[PDB]
C-alpha cells in the first residue's frame, strides 16, 4: 500500500511549551535557552488590523512573556525581535533538546506539522509547500507557534512556524528565522496568494510509487519531449518541468524501467482525458504532495 | 481546512523494540516488563506456509529471544504465547511504558498506526478498521509488530498489532491479547476478506466537516427515511445506517442546522449522480475514515 506518512513526532513535542502574553496564548517552540513563538502574539484584537509591532514590542518587558513548559513555568531573562518571530531567552535550557537546525526549504518540499493548542500536542500530519508559498493544513484558533519539521537520523529540520489564515482557507507562516513564506504579512488584511500550482515532480513520483504498488492502468505506451510536455503543463497549471526533475525521478524511473519521458506522456494523457471513474492507489485525482525522496523513503 | 491526523507519537516511541529470533527481526512492544510481538517470529521461510506453532515454539528457550532496545539488550527471564502473540517476561521494565491499556476496537473505528522497522520508529499515519476486518496501511517487511493505537488524555489505547498482508494487498493483524481481528491466520496461505464494504457513518460525519468548513454543494434539499436511505446504501456496498448511528451524528447534526435524515438523502443523491468532476474538502471521492469523534476532535 501507499500512505501520506509523517515523521515520528517524539523529539518535537518535547520542545512545544505555552507562550502567554496579555490575553494572548498561542505555542512557542522551546530550544536550549531561547522559546520562538510568533510576535503577533503582544497583539490584541484591536492592533491585529494594522500593528505597529515596533511600537508594540517597546511598550513590553522580560516579565510581561509567560512562558508555560507543561506545569512549570519558564523565567523569561531577555527578549528580542527577528523579523516576524518573538525570541524570548529564558534561564534554563531545554533537557529535552534534539539535535536541530534551521532551514528555509523550497515550494515542492515537504514536512510533517505537529499541531499544538496551548502548549499541547494536538496531533500530526504531512503538508507541501506549495508553489505559491502557502500550505493547505487543519488549523484552528490558538495554533499558531505550530511548527512543521522534517527528520533526518536524529536531526530535526526545523522549517515553518504557522502564522496566519488567507481568505481562500489555505495558510502562511514563517521560518524559524522569522522570514515569511511568500509575499505574506502578518495584520489582519485580505492578503492573495497567487494562482496556485500543482508540483509536477510530484505527481509523477506518485505515479511511479503507483507503477511500484501494482496500480498500472494509467501507463499508456506513447511518449513525449519535455518542450512537448510543458506545454501541456502550462495549459492545466502545472509547474514547468525541467532536467533537474528528470534527474530526480532517476532512480524510480531505473527501478520501474519507465523512462521520465513515457511517465510525461502517461501523465498528459491523463490531464486531457481525466480519470474516467478510474482510481490511483485508491485516489480519483493527481496527488502532488509526494516527494521522490518520500516515494523512495516509503516504497524502501 | 481538513486532515488525516494522526496523534502524536512519543508515548509510542519509547516502547518500541527490535526482537529477533533465528533470523527472523520484527518489532516489539514494551511495555512493564513484558515485550509483545507476532508469534511468526519463531517460522523460518519453510515453516511459514503451513506452521505448527506449538512444536516450533517447544524447541525454543529464552536465551533463543533477542530483544534489542535501541543498543541496550534486554534480558528474557520468561516466555509465553497467547493467542497468535508471543510475551516474553524481561527482568527490566520499561521506564518509559506510559499509562496505557489494551481495547479491542470495532469496525469502523480509527487509530494511528507507528510503522517501525528493526524496532526503530520510520512514519505514522491514520487508519481505520474497515467492515471486514482489514486495513489500507502501507508496510514493508519487517514491519510486523508495528502497533495501533488511540491517545485519550494521558492514556494510550493499544488496539491492534500488525501481523501480515493479504493479497488484495490490505493487512490484517490481531489485537494486543493475539486475537486476529476477522478470520485471518498467521500462515503463509491466500486468505479473502469478505466484500469491504463503506463505513456510512463515517462518510456522513466527513460530509458534516465539509458542512463546518464551508465547502457546501453537495447539499441538495430532498429528505429521507432511514429505511429508504439503507435501500439505496445496500446497493453501493454501503454499511447500513442504525439508529444508533443516528444519535452518534447528533451534535454534528446540531452544530450545522442540517438534519441526519436531510444529509443521508444527500449522500444518496452522490452515490446515484457521482461527483460530476466537483471536490469535496479537496477530494474527489466519499472519504470513511473519519468516524464522528475525529471529526469534532478536528473542529474543535
Ligand atoms: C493563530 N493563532 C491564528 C490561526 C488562524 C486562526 C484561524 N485559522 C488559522 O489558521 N492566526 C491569526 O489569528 C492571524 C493573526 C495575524 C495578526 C498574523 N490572522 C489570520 O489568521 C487571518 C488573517 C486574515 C484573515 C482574512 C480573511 C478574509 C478576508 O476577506 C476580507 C480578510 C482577512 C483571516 C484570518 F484568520
Ligand atoms: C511482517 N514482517 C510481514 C509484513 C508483510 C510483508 C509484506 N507486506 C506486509 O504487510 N508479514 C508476513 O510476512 C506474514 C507472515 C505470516 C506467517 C503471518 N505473511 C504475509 O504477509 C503474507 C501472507 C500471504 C500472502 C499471499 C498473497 C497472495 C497469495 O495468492 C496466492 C497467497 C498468499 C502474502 C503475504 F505477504
Amino acid at each position: 500500500g501507499f500512505r501520506k506518512m509523517a515523521f515520528p513526532s517524539g523529539k518535537v513535542e518535547g520542545c512545544m511549551v505555552q507562550v502567554t502574553c496579555g490575553t494572548t496564548t498561542l505555542n512557542g517552540l522551546w530550544l536550549d535557552d531561547v522559546v520562538y513563538c510568533p510576535r503577533h502574539v503582544i497583539c490584541t484584537s484591536e492592533d491585529m488590523l494594522n500593528p505597529n509591532y515596533e511600537d508594540l514590542l517597546i511598550r513590553k518587558s522580560n516579565h510581561n512573556f509567560l512562558v508555560q513548559a507543561g506545569n512549570v513555568q519558564l523565567r523569561v531573562i531577555g527578549h528580542s525581535m527577528q523579523n516576524c518571530v518573538l525570541k524570548l531567552k529564558v534561564d534554563t535550557a531545554n533537557p529535552k533538546t534534539p539535535k536541530y537546525k534551521f532551514v528555509r526549504i523550497q515550494p515542492g518540499q515537504t514536512f510533517s506539522v505537529l499541531a499544538c493548542y496551548n502548549g499541547s500536542p494536538s496531533g500530526v500530519y504531512q503538508c507541501a509547500m506549495r508553489p505559491n508559498f502557502t500550505i493547505k493544513g487543519s488549523f484552528l484558533n490558538g495554533s499558531c507557534g505550530s511548527v512543521g519539521f522534517n527528520i533526518d537520523y536524529d536531526c530535526v529540520s526545523f522549517c515553518y512556524m504557522h502564522h496566519m489564515e488567507l481568505p481562500t482557507g489555505v495558510h502562511a507562516g514563517t521560518d524559524l528565522e522569522g522570514n515569511f513564506y511568500g509575499p505574506f504579512v502578518d495584520r489582519q488584511t485580505a492578503q492573495a496568494a497567487g494562482t496556485d500550482t500543482t508540483i509536477t515532480v510530484n505527481v509523477l513520483a506518485w505515479l511511479y510509487a503507483a507503477v511500484i504498488n501494482g496500480d498500472r492502468w494509467f501507463l499508456n505506451r506513447f511518449t513525449t519531449t519535455l518542450n512537448d510536455f510543458n506545454l501541456v503543463a502550462m495549459k492545466y497549471n502545472y509547474e514547468p518541468l525541467t532536467q533537474d526533475h528528470v534527474d530526480i525521478l532517476g532512480p524510480l524511473s531505473a527501478q520501474t524501467g519507465i523512462a521520465v519521458l513515457d511517465m510525461c506522456a502517461s501523465l498528459k494523457e491523463l490531464l486531457q482525458n481525466g480519470m474516467n471513474g478510474r482510481t490511483i492507489l485508491g485516489s480519483a485525482l493527481l496527488e502532488d504532495e509526494f516527494t521522490p525522496f518520500d516515494v523512495v523513503r516509503q516504497c524502501s
